[PDB]
């Protein structure tokens, strides 16, 4: 089964945002538009040790109460991915959003690494 | 002088047609040069969705390294078999299609394909 460490990865980061076509390229090849248009998606342009570092910054509240949540000290590379008021499966369409925004990750388990996207701000 | 990645891209990538496929595959790659290469998979892809693959699903490579990565999504692959008649300078090629995940080994700044690992 995907522990929820690598539903994170597939999800969320993206360690190789380029061109308006990436989040239609990078929704279909990580599987976010296999049964649904998953309609927003949030990718981080980081290195992995960079986002598992976040689980030692800043502590915060999770959008659901939760207290294991953390935002990055530091703004880094995001895509923001979210379907078109137009896009209808099977045919997904996304505007592709680049920023340099801090985010908020759920951190979880041994290693304790992000398991969840919460946000950026 | 060839690269790493130019040498995977040689190899590995073809962005099956018949039986045929593989027999003038291989001997166009210059695969079948220095010896009969006794299997060999083609990555039937773009360029970019191999590279993408350096991103995905860190898995351990076959001899123990930790820089290999594995597709989230099937791809169409062209495994190319010896066959027994097969003698080189001869070589003979089974060809078999599949929609198969990909394992690469990747390496480099920028960070892309240098070894065909597995498919599974
Ligand atoms: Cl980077
Ligand atoms: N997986
Ligand atoms: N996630
Ligand atoms: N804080
Ligand atoms: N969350
Ligand atoms: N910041
Ligand atoms: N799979
Ligand atoms: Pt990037
Ligand atoms: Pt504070
Ligand atoms: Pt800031
Ligand atoms: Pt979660
Ligand atoms: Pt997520
Ligand atoms: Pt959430
Ligand atoms: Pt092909
Ligand atoms: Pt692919
Ligand atoms: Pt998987
Ligand atoms: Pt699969
Ligand atoms: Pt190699
Ligand atoms: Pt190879
Ligand atoms: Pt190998």
């Amino acid at each position: 089964k995907e522990t929820a460490a690598a539903k994170f990865e597939r999800q969320h980061m993206d360690s190789s945002a380029s061109s308006s076509n990436y989040c239609n390229q990078m929704m279909k090849s990580r599987n976010l538009t296999k049964d649904r248009c998953k309609p927003v998606n949030t990718f981080v342009h980081e290195s992995l040790a960079d986002v598992q570092a976040v689980c030692s910054q800043k502590n915060v509240a999770c959008k659901n109460g939760q207290t294991n949540c953390y935002q990055s000290y530091s703004t880094m590379s995001i895509t923001d991915c979210r379907e078109t008021g137009s896009s209808k499966y099977p045919n997904c369409a996304y505007k592709t959003t680049q920023a340099n925004k801090h985010i908020i990750v759920a951190c979880e388990g041994n290693p304790y690494v992000p398991v969840h996207f919460d946000a950026s701000v």
